[PDB]
C-alpha cells in the first residue's frame, strides 16, 4: 500500500537517488524514481505530481535536488502530504547549498534529512505510526543498529 | 487519537514550544509539553519517553533544545516513531548552532525544520496519510496560504 | 516601450520590490509590481508569467524572494528573455540565504545583483544597448555619481 | 550593429575559464574578443582597451573575470555605459569567500553576478535576445534542449 | 591511581582514540578504551557509567563522538568529575562539527580540545596537580618540546 | 595545600567577563586571584607573574581571559606546569571567528576551551574534585540542583 | 616631511578616516585626505596619485574602501612605495568584505591593518625606521600602552 | 645595512620562510631566519628580539605561525619599528585562522599580507621610502609584472 516517490532535479543526481531506493526496499517499502527540474521543466513536474497525488493511497515524496534546492519546497507546497528533502552531498561554499533546503517560508514544510539511508529511515517511521509490518521492520533494523555497537563494545 | 509530545530542554525554551503548540491545536491535534535535558536529566528523559512509548496511538516527538542540539538525536534514537527536531533560534556563531540538529549519524533520522509553525505542519502532515480529519485541515490550511498569496496580487 | 516586471514571493517583500521600482521610474523605465510564490502558487506564476511572455515589447524580470530563493531560477527556466535576481536583505545565517540565489544549475542564467538600486540600473543598462533614450539618461546618471565623489574630494 | 561581447580577464591564468565562456558564445553566434588587463597592475592599459571597445557602434557586453579579490568588474563597470557581467573563476580558498567581492557593490555599480561560464554566455546570449529575434531563436532552441534531456531522462 | 575513560560514539571513532591512548601511555597513564552512542544505545552509556563511577581512583573521562557530539555533553552531565572532549577531525561544512562540542548549556562543563595528543596533555596536567609521578612527566614532556624549538633554531 | 585559582586577563576591559567566573568559583569555595597582563603588550610582566604563581606549593589552575586574537591562553599554557583553562569573552565580531585564536593550539599547548564563565569554573572546581572531596560534595550539590530545577520546571 | 595619503573611496568612509588622520597628528605626521572611487572615477585617482608620486619626499598611501575593496590593490599597483589598507568596518555577511582586502594577485603588497589606530601606527613605525623624531614618539606610545596595562594589575 | 628578521614559530613552517628569504634576495635585502614559538618558548623569543632590536640599522621582522598565530602580536608588542605577519596558508576551518593574525588589540600593528612573495615585497617598499637602491629594485620588478600582463594581452 504505501508508496514512496523519489524526485530528483537531474539524472546526475541518480546515484544519491539509488541510496534512498535501495534502503527503501530494505524496509519493503514501494518506491517510484523520477525525475525533473523546479526551474527548467516546472510543467512537466506539476503534470507528474497531479498523478501521483491522485492515487488512493499513503504517500511520501522525497526531493532531490542539488545546488539551490528550489524543488524540495516546490513539491512540498503543490503536494498536501508530508515530503522529505535530502539533497544531494556537496562541499561548494563550505557545504553553504545546505541553506536552500533549510529556509522555507511560512507553510512549506520538507522534513530536512541529510543522509540518504537515513531519510529512507524517516519515510518508514513516518508510515510506521499506522502501518505494523513497516514497524515491525523499522524496530529490527534500529535494534540491530545498536547491537552493533554493543557488539563492537564487548570486543 | 493521535499524540504529539513536545519535548524541550529547558524551561527556557518554552516560548518557542508554545508557537508549536498553538498551531498544532489550529489542526485539531492533541499535544503533551515537557522538559527534560538529554546533558542534564538523561534517565529522567528516558523513563518519560519509556511512558509514552507504551500508549497504543499513533504518535510524534517534536523535540527542541537551543545551543549543542543533543536532545533530538537522543530522542530519535530511543523511540521507534518519527520525530521531528525545531530548535529554538539563534544568531549566535551566524546560527551555527543548527549543525548540532542537521549532522546525525547512521540510523538516526529526526526530521528537521526551522518555523515552528512550520514544524507543527509537517507532523500534522505526516498523520494525514491515514487521518482524513487532519488530511482536511491541512488541506484548508494550505489553500488558504495559497489564496493570500493570489489575494495580496490581485490587489 | 521597454517593460521590467518586478515578481516577489511575498507581499512583505514590497519595500523591497518598491525601491526597485522607485529608481526604474528615475530612468524612465515603465514598471508592473505582482506577487507570487514558487513554493505556494507555481500555477499562478506558470500562468502570470505566459501572460507577460506574450506581450511584444522588450521585458525583463526582476525576481525578488526572501530565504531559500526558488523564485528566480523557476522564473528564469521558464521566460525566454533575461531576468535579475535580486533578493530582499537578510542576515540570518551570516547572510548565507545569498547562495540559494547564486548556485543555479547549468542553463539557467538570472543576473545576480544585492542592491535594489543597483538592479534597477542593471536592467536599465540591458535596455540601453538599443534604447538611446534609456542609453542618454543611464549617461546622465552614471557621470552625475562619479561628479558628486569628484566634488567631495575637492570640497574638503 | 552586429552583437559583441568583450571577455576581459585579469590574468593569462584565468584563460581556461575565459575559453568555457568564449566557447559558449560561439554556439550561440555571438562575436566575442578576449583581452587581459589588471585593474590592480595594468589599470591605464585596461582604461585604454576599454575607451577603443566604448567608440564602437554595435550593441555590447562586457564579461569580466578576475580571481581572488575581484577589482576587474566593478573596475570596468564604473567605466563603460552598457551592462556588464561578473563571471569569476572557481575558487575554495576561504571556503569561496572570494565571492563576496562579486557581490559587495557601491552605489551606482551593477555588473551582473553569474557563477558557472555557460550560464554567464547565456545570460549574454538572453540581454540581446530582448531585441535580436536570431539570437532568440538560438536561445529557445538551447533551453528547449535542456528541459528535452530532462524529460527524455525521466521517461527513461 | 589515575584512570582515563575513553569513550567514543563508534567503532568509526577508533584511530582517533588510538592517538590518544597511546599518547595516554608515554605518561603512565592507565586507560580502558570503551564504545557507546548518545543516540543509538544511550542505557548503554548510562550503565557503563555508573560502573566507572563507582570506582575509588581519580578518572577522568575523554569523549569522542564525530558529527553532531551529543555524547561529551551527555556523559558530562552524569558523571561527577571533570571530562574532556576531542572530537575526531572533519572537514565537512568547514569543520562546523566544532560548535557542536563548544556550545554546552549551564552546568555543562566538558574541556574541549581539538588534537588527541594535546587532549592526552591536558589529562596528564589535570592529574598533576596532586600526582607527582606525571608531574614529573609532564614537566620532561614539555622541556622537550622547549628544547626540539631551540635546537632547531640554533642548527640553522 | 588549598586550591587556587589564578584568573588572568588581557586586558581591564575583560574585568566584566573575570568577575562572572570568580563570583561562580565562591560558590564552591575556591579561593581565586584576578590579575592583568598582555601576551602582546607585557609579556615580561607575565612570565614574572607566572614565576611567582607557579613556585607556590598548592593545587593550582590558570583560567585565561583574552579577546580578539587570544594568544594569552597558549602562552600561559606553554609557561606553567599544571592545566588551564582559556575562557575568552564572547564576541560576536566576524560571526564569532575569534573563537578560532582559543581552539587552534600547535603541538604541546593543551588549554581547555569552555565557552560559558560559570562553566569555566564548574570544569575548575571538577578538575580539583579528583581528588579534594570537599569540592566533590559542592559540586554534586550544585549540578543535582542543576537537575532538580528541570523536572521541578517539567512536573510544574 | 614625511607625508601620509589617506584616500577614501566615498564621502561615507570620513569618520573611519579622521579616526586614522587623527592618530597620525599625534606621532607628528603630516596626512592629506582625499576621495576617489577605484570602480566610478578611476582617471581621477590615476591622476590623482601622478601628482602624490610626484613629490621627493618618504610617503605612504593609507586606503580606506567598504565593501569590496578594489581600491587598496588599484593604488598598490600604480604607485611605488608602500601601502596600507584599512577598510572601515562591516557585519555584512559575517564581515566577510575583509577577503577583498586580503586577496591579492601577485606583485600587490597593501599591508592589511583592521584598526584604526592600529594603521596609523604602523604608518609612524614604517616611518621609525629611519626618522628619528617619530621613532622617540612610537616609543613613548608604546611603552604608555604597556604601563597602563601593568598599573590596571597592581591596583588587583 | 636593511636587516629582515624572518622569525617563524615551527621548523614545519620553513617551506614559507624560504619563499620569503629568496624573495628578499631578489630586492638585494639581507634576512636572517630563525626559529620560536610564542606558546612553548616564550623567553628564548624575548633573548633572541633584545639582541636583533639592540642593532643600531633599519630593520623589519616578518611573523609566520600557522594555527592560532600568537607569535606576530608577540614580536610586534616587543619591538619599535614595523613587523609585517605572513602566516603559512591553511584550510582548517574554512581557513579561519586567518582572524588570529587580524584581530589584534590597541596598540599592535603588525602589517598583515598573505602571500609570501608579496611579504617580502612590502619589506622593500618599506625600506624603499629612503633606500634609494631597493626604490629602483621594486621599480624594475614591478613595472616588470605590467609589462607582462599587456605583452600577453598583446598575443591575443
Ligand atoms: N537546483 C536544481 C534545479 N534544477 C536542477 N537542480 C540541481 O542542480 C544540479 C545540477 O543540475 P544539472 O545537472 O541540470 O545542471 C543537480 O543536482 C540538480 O538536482
Ligand atoms: N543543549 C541543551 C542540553 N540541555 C539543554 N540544552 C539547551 O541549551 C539551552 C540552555 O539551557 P539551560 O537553560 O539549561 O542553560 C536551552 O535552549 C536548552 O534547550
Ligand atoms: N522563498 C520563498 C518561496 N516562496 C516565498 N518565499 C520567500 O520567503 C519569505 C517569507 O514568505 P512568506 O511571507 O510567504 O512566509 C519571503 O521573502 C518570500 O519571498
Ligand atoms: N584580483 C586580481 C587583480 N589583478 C588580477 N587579479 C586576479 O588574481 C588572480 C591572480 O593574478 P596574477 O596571475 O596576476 O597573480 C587572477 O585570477 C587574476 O584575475
Ligand atoms: N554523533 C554521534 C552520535 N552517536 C554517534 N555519533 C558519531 O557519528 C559518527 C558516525 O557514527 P556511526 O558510525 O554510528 O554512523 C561517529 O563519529 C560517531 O561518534
Ligand atoms: N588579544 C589580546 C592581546 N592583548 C590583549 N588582548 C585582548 O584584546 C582585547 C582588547 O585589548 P586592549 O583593551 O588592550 O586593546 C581584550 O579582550 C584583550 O584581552
Ligand atoms: N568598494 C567601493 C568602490 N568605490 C567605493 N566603494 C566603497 O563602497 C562603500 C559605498 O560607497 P558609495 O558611498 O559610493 O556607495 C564605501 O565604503 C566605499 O568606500
Ligand atoms: N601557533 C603556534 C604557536 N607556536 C607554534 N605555532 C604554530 O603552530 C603550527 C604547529 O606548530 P608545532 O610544529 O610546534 O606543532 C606551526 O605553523 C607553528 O608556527
Amino acid at each position: 500500500r504505501p508508496l514512496v516517490i523519489i524526485l530528483m532535479g537531474s539524472s546526475s543526481d541518480m546515484g544519491h537517488a539509488e541510496k534512498i531506493a535501495s534502503e527503501l526496499k530494505t524496509f519493503g517499502i514501494e518506491y517510484a524514481i523520477r525525475i525533473g527540474s523546479a526551474h527548467k521543466t516546472a510543467e512537466h513536474v506539476v503534470s507528474m505530481l497531479k498523478e501521483y497525488e491522485a492515487l488512493d493511497r499513503p504517500k511520501l515524496y522525497i526531493t532531490i535536488a542539488g545546488r539551490s534546492n528550489a524543488l524540495s519546497g516546490f513539491v512540498d507546497g503543490f503536494v498536501k502530504g508530508a515530503t522529505i528533502a535530502c539533497p544531494p552531498p556537496s562541499d561548494s561554499f563550505a557545504g553553504a547549498d545546505i541553506y536552500s533546503s533549510l529556509r522555507m517560508p511560512s507553510g512549506i514544510s520538507p522534513a530536512l534529512v541529510l543522509e540518504p539511508k537515513n531519510a529512507a529511515l524517516l519515510a518508514a517511521r513516518i508510515f510506521s505510526l499506522y502501518d505494523k509490518e513497516i514497524a515491525d521492520s523499522v524496530k529490527s533494523y534500529m535494534e540491530s543498529n545498536a547491537q552493533k555497537i554493543i557488539e563492537d563494545d564487548s570486543k
